[PDB]
């Protein structure tokens, strides 16, 4: 059977080096899953880590959570089946009993959450994105990657990411091939200029402003061959909540700061915007939507924060086109299936996204093929918790055969 039987925890560090939580459930049937929870550190309306304090890690201990885990979620889901995500996933988030996950963790909760999900996968004996997806679930996503990391990450060039995306390429595994070729490529343009270490996600590191980080990339797309716009496009997560009493700096206004988009979107190709005009400056969503709606993607970081009633409100109220998805910002898988699902009866594109601090975990690679995205968001050819949902792309793909299709330019529909 699918029916839970053990669920234990452990303490392990994400990318950062940084305790996170470690889930690891038995069925009954003799799966044994384990999974790996990102902390990424934010919001009030994000979930809440369970997070020890202390001296010991720094206060980013996990051991609360961990016992949180072994204590109480252990046994209040034992002996239930995992192919009730559903039924799983809400009898979780009762047993914490708040709004935030605050008290059983959200870093505990959805380790639970998703160690189910593997075991309910490896039951049916179903790769991750087919089961979670079923089976009409074929689409590769247009890798994002995060080439440039930026102010905010220096404030000089106030932009957070920097990011190519391939929309050109034939396949994903061409498509990888691009984004590492290229980002070698702007090592080499760097290399050679006095601008080479690396950031969180991968990402390179002072700067003129956004036109030198597109300059220095344009440059890089050509310098390996490709061409910009046919072949590799480009893209930004602005975190504009961290330009901002009026706050635009770059100094700007909302509409004033459409007017910069604006600028970018006309020369260079531009696939997708993220998180221009703050996260609760309802008023800038609506102008940005209005003056740039329809010739790039808009999408949604830290405005929505992967809540449904923020993204209902959003899409109600008729902010942005596009939604990001963290799987750790809401708590639980079927809770995020909703956020996905939600989005798509509304008819918002997904972008399935990491976290400053991963792990070896590749679970965002399938979950991003089983929602069928198109897109995701998972850094720089570079550091291997970045790297290794690529490869498990590969091998998805792989798995695949001749059923899958790599979304490409019908990614992002503009251009
Ligand atoms: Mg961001």
């Amino acid at each position: 059977m699918p029916i839970i039987e053990q669920v234990r925890a452990r303490e392990i560090l994400d990318s950062r080096g940084n305790p996170t939580v470690e889930v690891e459930v038995a069925l009954i049937d003799g799966t044994f899953a384990r999974a790996a929870v990102p902390s990424g550190a934010t919001g009030e309306h994000e979930a809440v880590e369970l997070r020890d304090g202390g001296d010991r890690y720094g206060g980013k201990g996990v051991q609360k959570a961990v016992q949180a885990v072994l204590d109480e979620i252990g046994p209040a889901v034992i002996g239930l089946n995992a192919d009730d995500q559903r039924l799983v996933d809400q009898a979780l988030v009762d047993l914490d009993g708040t709004p935030d996950k605050s008290r059983l963790g959200g870093n505990a909760i959805l380790g639970v959450s998703l160690a189910v999900a593997k075991a309910a996968a490896d039951s049916a004996e179903l790769p991750l994105f087919r089961y979670v997806g079923g089976p009409n679930a074929h689409i590769l996503p247009v890798p994002m990657m995060n080439i440039l990391n930026g102010g905010a990450h220096d404030t000089a060039v106030d932009i957070q990411e920097f990011m190519v995306a391939p929309i050109g390429a034939p396949s994903f595994v061409e498509a990888l091939r691009w984004g590492a070729e290229v980002y070698h490529a702007l090592k080499s343009v760097l290399k050679k200029e006095g601008l080479t270490g690396l950031g969180d996600e991968g990402g390179f590191a002072d700067v003129a402003g956004t036109t030198a980080a597109l300059d220095l990339i344009s440059r890089a797309i050509e310098s390996a061959g490709l061409r910009p716009g046919a072949d590799v496009a480009l893209a930004l997560d602005a975190a504009a909540t961290e330009f901002f009493g009026t706050g635009y700096v770059f100094t700007r206004t909302a509409d004033q700061m459409t007017e910069f988009y604006a600028g970018l979107l006309g020369a260079y190709p531009l696939v997708s915007i993220e998180d221009p005009l703050s996260e609760d400056d309802w008023d800038g969503w609506a102008a940005l939507t209005a003056s740039i709606g329809d010739r790039v993607q808009i999408v949604g970081d830290d405005i929505f924060v992967t809540n449904p009633e923020r993204l209902e409100e959003g899409i109600e109220r008729g902010v942005a086109n596009a939604l990001l998805v963290k799987v750790n910002q809401i708590g639980t898988l079927t809770e995020t299936l909703d956020a996905v699902t939600l989005a798509h009866h509304g008819g918002y594109r997904t972008m399935i996204s990491h976290r400053s601090g991963e792990t070896e975990d590749t679970m965002i690679a399938d979950l991003a093929v089983a929602i069928g995205s198109g897109q995701i968001k998972t850094g720089a050819p570079a550091r291997s918790e970045r790297v290794a949902k690529y490869n498990q792309l590969l091998r998805i793909e792989e798995a695949l055969g001749d059923a899958a299709r790599y979304a490409g330019d019908l990614a992002f529909p503009r251009f």
